Formats: C-alpha cells, sequence, structure tokens
C-alpha cells in the first residue's frame, strides 16, 4: 500500500521555522515509529520517502531511520546522502522504483513522511491513498500547512487495525490518531 503519515495542528499547521510547531509528543513519536516500521508481510520491510530537508533534520546518529528502507527526494543531489538507501529525483521515479520486481518482493508498505513539499505532491497522487493523520487538538503558530483533506474523496475510517482512536493527552495537549482513505 501507499500511505502518508503526518501530525497537524487545529489550524492545519505542520511546521514553523523548519521545525514542528508544538513541543515533542512521546506517544506521537512512538506511533509514527511503529506504523512506519511494521510490515504486514513476514520477510518484507517498509519503505519511507522523505524530502531532503526532512532527511537532514533527523539527528545523524539516528540516520537512516532504523528498520525501514529510507529514500530521499532531491532534484540537486547526485548520489544518495551518506546513510540513505536511495535517492530519487521525483516522486514519480520513487514510486516507479517500488514497482520494480526487486523492490516489490522486498517492500510491503510505502510511507510518505514529509516534509511540506512532499506532502503537497503526495496529496496530488491519483489512486489508492491512506492518510494517517495525528490531529493535535490545539492551535500552534505555523508558517507551513498541510494540504486540504477533501472529504468528497477521503473517507474517515471509523476504526483501523493497530490504531487507538480515543483522544489522548500529554502535558495538557490533546491529540488523536485518524485514518482516511481514498480510492479514485
Ligand atoms: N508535521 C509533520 O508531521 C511534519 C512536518 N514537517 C515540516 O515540514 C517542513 C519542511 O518541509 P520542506 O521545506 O518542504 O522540506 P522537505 O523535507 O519536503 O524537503 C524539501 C526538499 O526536498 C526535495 N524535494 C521535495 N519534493 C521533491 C520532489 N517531488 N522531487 C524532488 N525533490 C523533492 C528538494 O530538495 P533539493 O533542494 O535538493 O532539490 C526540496 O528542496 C518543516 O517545518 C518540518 O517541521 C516535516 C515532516 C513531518
Amino acid at each position: 500500500s501507499l500511505n502518508c503519515i503526518v501530525a497537524v495542528s487545529q489550524n492545519m499547521g505542520i511546521g514553523k521555522n523548519g521545525d514542528l510547531p508544538w513541543p515533542p509528543l512521546r506517544n506521537e513519536f512512538r506511533y509514527f515509529q511503529r506504523m512506519t516500521t511494521t510490515s504486514s508481510v513476514e520477510g518484507k520491510q517498509n519503505l519511507v520517502i522523505m524530502g531532503k530537508k526532512t532527511w537532514f533534520s533527523i539527528p545523524e546518529k539516528n540516520r537512516p531511520l532504523k528498520g525501514r528502507i529510507n529514500l530521499v527526494l532531491s532534484r540537486e543531489l547526485k548520489e544518495p546522502p551518506q546513510g540513505a538507501h536511495f535517492l530519487s529525483r521525483s516522486l514519480d521515479d520513487a514510486l516507479k522504483l517500488t514497482e520494480q520486481p526487486e523492490l516489490a518482493n522486498k517492500v510491503d508498505m510505502v510511507w510518505i513522511v514529509g516534509g511540506s513539499s512532499v506532502y503537497k505532491e503526495a496529496m496530488n497522487h491519483p489512486g489508492h491513498l491512506k492518510l494517517f493523520v495525528t490531529r493535535i487538538m490545539q492551535d500552534f503558530e505555523s508558517d507551513t500547512f498541510f494540504p486540504e483533506i477533501d472529504l468528497e474523496k477521503y473517507k474517515l475510517l471509523p476504526e483501523y487495525p493497530g490504531v487507538l482512536s480515543d483522544v489522548q493527552e500529554e502535558k495538557g495537549i490533546k491529540y488523536k490518531f485518524e485514518v482516511y482513505e481514498k480510492n479514485d
């Protein structure tokens, strides 16, 4: 499957000055880690696709993201940055790679993990897309925003395996995990 995962504030914010608009949420991180890492097929791995700025925002000691195949998008880089598994020059190319026999027999889920520019392009993807949205239920000052989630085509799933849907809360900040699907 092809999947996008993001955390968004109530004002649809996703970034401020190259960082997250809110303080670190422990269970949001844990959820992200588990969902992107966990394959539904024994013997396969998941693949994460991210923009260049998001790659370099990961502390070097934690690159590549453990247990996942890490693919970075960049129009300018000539070889993969140290530690990355693949470098693609477009989202089209990255998705085409995942369809090659030697990735298809290796990869289960493909996850788009940001940043803003990649989400924008991923939100224009035709076909089957699932959006795993962590709703942070507060406004935060933001300078970059997640694209509109068009409810004409995305349906909020009432339940999803492995996803706690109840409202959560850390140091007074409420949040909840949602899953949307489109098939167009
Ligand atoms: N709330 C959340 O869940 C998340 C939020 N974010 C936020 O996003 C913001 C950063 O977003 P942004 O600046 O867009 O950074 P990105 O991580 O999307 O990196 C942008 C760079 O990636 C490359 N790139 C992106 N899309 C493509 C494409 N389709 N084809 C080829 N190259 C591509 C380009 O590299 P080049 O210049 O080399 O061509 C571009 O300059 C930050 O505020 C950050 O906190 C990030 C992740 C998760």
